[PDB]
């Protein structure tokens, strides 16, 4: 590739893996989003919250696809695995699931950064620092805030908890 | 009638029946609307919600009266029966009553569509598809959402449930 | 009822009767409105005139339902009887029918006022004076004007009469 | 054709026939339009009314030509037959002629819909439902309204009838 | 489910299958979009064209997820399979691949419509007619137009063909 | 006819012939317009060019119908013959066909002018001079320009010719 420079085959491959992971997270959030628009759940702001989290994840994945092409790597897509559940059980359980998901995504991004460092690729390191690492920290912190409030409010069993959290925090 | 074409007498008669039904549903919703403005109920947004549902139903009935005339049928009105109750008991009970009502109205519209198909009347079939069938599905879904939230919140016996649902969801 | 004061059970019952009557008049006018949009009648401004008269009557009925609740009475709905005819025969015959209808409605409102006086209920008396009695007089006078012009013009048998009245007076 | 899918040769041929019919109706209305701008007829609003009906029909025909190409069919034009008359005799006779024309066009469209159903072509069925069937019903109803008023007014022999109908209804 | 009415388990299952298919098509188009932003392809308007086609497909899939919930069905996601190729070879080959893809998607939607008809579900039939069937026909027609022009221009081997098509048609 | 003056029966008849011819040319151009929106032709600006030429021709025909009525002649319509071909083969062949068509139309208009002169009808002569003769010359000149460029560019066999002419000249 006539543009390739300082771009290690392991980095290119790790980027392809992160693209699949970030697409998977997008898919998890889409599943969650339409769980909360079920007639027997009907928490519309939970629904909009996770839909927005889905788009953020799709944008993360496209930016990595764009990075692959900018550096002369070659995008290789894999299946996007279905989420672990279709029934996300409650607003609290979904938020806790999102938190676990974002920490796994964050672990992968951190390992991708360590690889970039090992290979002496400061462009890739800065790319992750500038667009991913702090977004992940903000996302994880926000999900932690929500989990805490939902637990403190008595979710899932206190009938008013998820309803009121839906209308006040997520509205 | 010099405009009548492909318009079966059974369809004309079924349309007259649907007009009475859609007027009845309008009357049920009007009853519900003024139940919630009682001084011993005083849920003003429940009141406005059902009043709006009443108007939607009056518009449905007028559109069917208009269809009758467009096709050369002849409108034949019948008594509009009083609702089953004047005292609708609670916000939850009214919402559940509306849901049952809308499903019966939906069943009638679906049977009217099947008649139109049997008689080869695609204008009538499309009329129902375009203005009634999806409106009924949206309406029924919304009432299901509300019923679910009210139950989850502990209505009717939890004193805060209908009050908070009134101010947050229906406001 | 913790709001009830100076509100006689006969007044409450008479109000429920007037609600049914005012809803009936609304139904009569709706029937008339869609008679004039028949392809073999097709007097669109007669149609709009009676449709407007129908809404005025629905608003009268809702205001009485509202009054019932303001005073602590309890709304009790009855069947809304179908109009005496589906075929209103001509613009003149419909106008004459409306005039008779409004005079009967006016008689009922006047009897309701006399009851309010007998029971010493000046709030109810003023309510009727402020929102019903003069509206009825304006309505009856207008219908008399129209009946007179239609007769003078030679309706129903002079072919130009209802057509020209439709376009000039009711447009 | 690399776009053709689920598109039956009988439907393609029936569409070509409907294109000719809808072009013919356009031609009939053009003939009528310039009959009423004759110095010995001079009903300018009849003229504009039928000219507008002509354009609606040209747009119907072009939409069917467009549908043919969208589905991969092949447009085959035939002669556009001259109207049955150049002298349309009166405003009433022209309106009655338009009504008969629109009912024949409507019959053809309904038969085209039944063919689409038989061939399992829901795209074609919906196309007719969405753009033709209800337009035809509105058109036929309107022509019925006009015919009725013109007859009631005493057209064609009452000298004021077509003149006044021209200025009031069609202006 | 308290909202479910006239909704057959086979329709619910077929809808889940169509959701996976429409998500797959979205994934195919995303793959194509980032193939054309490769430094050794660099047809930016091909890239934007297929990216737009990807979003249209994501919106189709979300609307079906929404329909599932409106009708009381239950969304069940499956893996989204990777596209058949990462290297789409040329602008012509990608357009031909999109055409084949859209015809397969169209076949599935048509089979879904036939199922809805068999089960007497006119809401589902109309949903497909209103939002999918004609969009598919427009899409397939457009891809056919593009394939034709690219072939006529001498793509893929004429060096100016895809470049000029990119700048003129897709810009 | 009380308006007829200096209007020769041969002129009236020749005008009726020109109306049919100008309607025919309109029909030829409509055929051409929808040939270029075929999926295996797909030259959208050729399509819009000939559609515009079709409307110009319809306006020419209506103006002659209007002239007939202004002068007291009587419009007599004949069948509009189908075009010689449905398949117009190429952009060049269609342009050459339009050129031949416009020259025949021009010959007819010139012969109509010579008739007007012979009959001493300067109103008819000026009508043709003012609205037809120079429009025909502009039209024929433009078609000649296009034919020349298309030939010089190597149409129909050079794949880029009609495509580039479509986007640059006709856009
Ligand atoms: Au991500
Ligand atoms: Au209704
Ligand atoms: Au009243
Ligand atoms: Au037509
Ligand atoms: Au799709
Ligand atoms: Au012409």
């Amino acid at each position: 590739s006539r543009v390739r420079q300082n771009f290690h085959p392991d980095s290119e491959a790790a980027i392809n893996r992160q693209i699949n992971l970030c697409l998977y997270a997008s898919y998890v959030y889409l599943s969650m989003a339409y769980y909360f628009s079920r007639d027997d759940v009907a928490l519309n702001n939970f629904s909009r919250y996770f839909l927005h989290q889905s788009r953020e994840c799709t944008e993360h994945a496209e930016k990595l696809m764009r990075l692959q092409n900018q550096r002369g790597g070659r995008i290789r897509l894999q299946d996007i695995k279905k989420p672990e559940q279709d029934d996300w059980e409650s607003g609290l359980h979904a938020m806790e699931g999102a938190l676990l998901l974002e920490k796994n995504v964050n672990q992968s991004l951190l390992e991708l950064h360590a690889l970039a460092s090992d290979k002496g690729d400061p462009h890739l390191g800065d790319f992750l620092e500038t667009y991913y690492l702090n977004e992940q920290v903000k996302s994880i912190k926000e999900l932690g805030d929500h989990v805490h409030n939902l637990v403190k409010m008595g979710a899932p069993d206190a009938g008013l908890a998820e309803y009121l959290f839906d209308t006040h925090t997520l509205g």
